[PDB]
DNA sequence: CATTAGA
DNA sequence: TCTAATGA
């Protein structure tokens, strides 16, 4: 956890490089493995041959914790800290809807800046489009201020479009959080379910009012039950408008809500820890469901959830507010 | 690990 | 159709 540390963020830096600017997913894969067993080796690392004995470890990377551990350093690292190229490829891809894969063909062609970025416009794709519209945006986190308002506003659409509709705005923000980085905003109905085949329009419906009433600005990607937008807040009495803000609705099948909102309210680690025990308690648990466990290794049988207190029930824990289900 | 775009 | 990107 930090006896550790450096080894597995050089292997990481290392790892990342692979992927990315090169394409070896081999050895990007394999760096990281090795950054994660690494990472639980109660010890301190001493040579790469105490590390070698890994798993994961092979010589390679020995090779580069001895060098690291000698000098504070790595020349392969060094070299590709320095390297324009591949410095180039980490920053495109910034740009939301920019992936290595157009990073590392912009770069070829000669895209490395952003200003670069806009000269060739026409190179770029909506989504991407759109990203260097709000590159600045994007980057910057938002104010729980701001998202009691953008909440705020949501809600009442919903609501005043059809009254039967269920929206939570679930993420960091939802556990409490200072700030978050984008909405995400939980939805279903009770006309949707499992089996009801669809209805599109339930989520179309208020897409529609959102940009409606100018809460929507643009639209990264819609489809029958996820819509991945922007959204903005009432640049009021001027003088001061607001940024730009990522924003995904969902559409739930209202039997699979709370799984989902369970799921996605997290954290990570409530989550896994929520899912750990849920399997000594006789279950499974998953973005959708809560299924228990037949002995004969596994077993299905989807249980009836209410809300994400029957989740607990079922696993007989305590309800954890959701600002605390930090852990 | 799933959904949407796009070419 | 495949392949890319976003989604902690
Ligand atoms: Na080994
Ligand atoms: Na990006
Ligand atoms: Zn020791
Ligand atoms: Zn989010």
């Amino acid at each position: 956890e930090t006896l550790n540390g450096g080894i597995t963020d050089m292997l990481t830096e290392l790892a990342n490089f692979e992927k990315n600017v090169s394409q070896a997913i081999h050895k990007y894969n394999a760096y990281r493995k090795a950054a994660s067993v690494i990472a639980k080796y109660p010890h301190k690392i001493k040579s790469g041959a105490e590390a070698k004995k890994l798993p994961g470890v092979g010589t390679k990377i020995a090779e580069k914790i001895d060098e690291f551990l000698a000098t504070g350093k790595l020349r392969k690292l060094e070299k590709i800290r320095q390297d324009d190229t591949s410095s180039s490829i980490n920053f495109l891809t910034r740009v939301s809807g920019i992936g290595p894969s157009a990073a590392r063909k912009f770069v070829d062609e000669g895209i490395k800046t952003l200003e670069d970025l806009r000269k060739n416009e026409d190179k770029l794709n909506h989504h991407q489009r759109i990203g260097l519209k709000y590159f600045g945006d994007f980057e910057k986190r938002i104010p729980r201020e701001e998202m009691l308002q953008m909440q705020d506003i949501v809600l009442n659409e919903v609501k005043k479009v059809d009254s039967e509709y269920i929206a939570t705005v679930c993420g960091s923000f939802r556990r409490g959080a200072e700030s978050s980085g984008d909405m995400d905003v939980l939805l279903t109905h009770p006309s949707f379910t499992s089996e009801s085949t669809k209805q599109p329009k339930l989520l179309h419906q208020v897409v529609e009012q959102l940009q409606k009433v100018h809460f929507i600005t643009d639209t990264l990607s819609k489809g029958e039950t996820k819509f991945m937008g922007v959204c903005q807040l009432p640049s009021k009495n001027d003088e001061k408008e607001y940024p730009h803000r990522r924003i995904d609705i969902r559409l739930i099948p209202k039997d699979q809500y709370y799984c989902g909102v369970l799921y996605f309210t997290g954290s990570d680690i409530f989550n896994k820890n929520m899912r750990a025990h849920a399997l000594e308690k006789g279950f499974t648990i998953n973005e959708y469901t809560i299924r228990p466990l037949g002995v004969t290794g596994v077993a299905g049988e989807p249980l009836p959830v209410d809300s994400e207190k029957d989740i607990f029930d079922y696993i007989q824990w305590k309800y954890r507010e959701p600002k605390d289900r930090s852990e």
